[PDB]
Formats: C-alpha cells, structure tokens, sequence
C-alpha cells in the first residue's frame, strides 16, 4: 500500500509497506503547536494524543 510519511506541514510524500495492511495517522497540539506523524500499522497512545488508524490509500495524508 502506498501510504504517507511526511512528519510536520512539509513536502508530502510517498512509499510502500512490506507487511502491513493498515496504516494511521496521529497528532497533538503542543506548546509549539500542532504536529501530526504516521506509519505502517495501528498502534495506541497514552490520552493527550490523537491518533486513528485506516486501510485506505493516502488515508494518514
């Protein structure tokens, strides 16, 4: 699948996975700001983060 791994408001991105089907999509609201990162997986976190996981291309962009 070819999901998104472009961390931050920078030049997206693309790629494939080897293994997972599922991909996600999490992000904060930090002193900074706002941040938002992704993966090939689905994974949980600790309450403060946002995060949400889908099988869909480019679903986390």
């Amino acid at each position: 699948l070819e999901c998104h791994n472009q961390q931050s408001s920078q030049a997206p991105t693309t790629k494939t996975c080897s293994g997972e089907t599922n991909c996600y999509k999490k992000w904060w609201s930090d002193h900074r700001g706002t941040i938002i990162e992704r993966g090939c997986g689905c994974p949980k976190v600790k309450p403060g983060v946002n995060l949400n996981c889908c099988r869909t291309d480019r679903c986390n962009n």
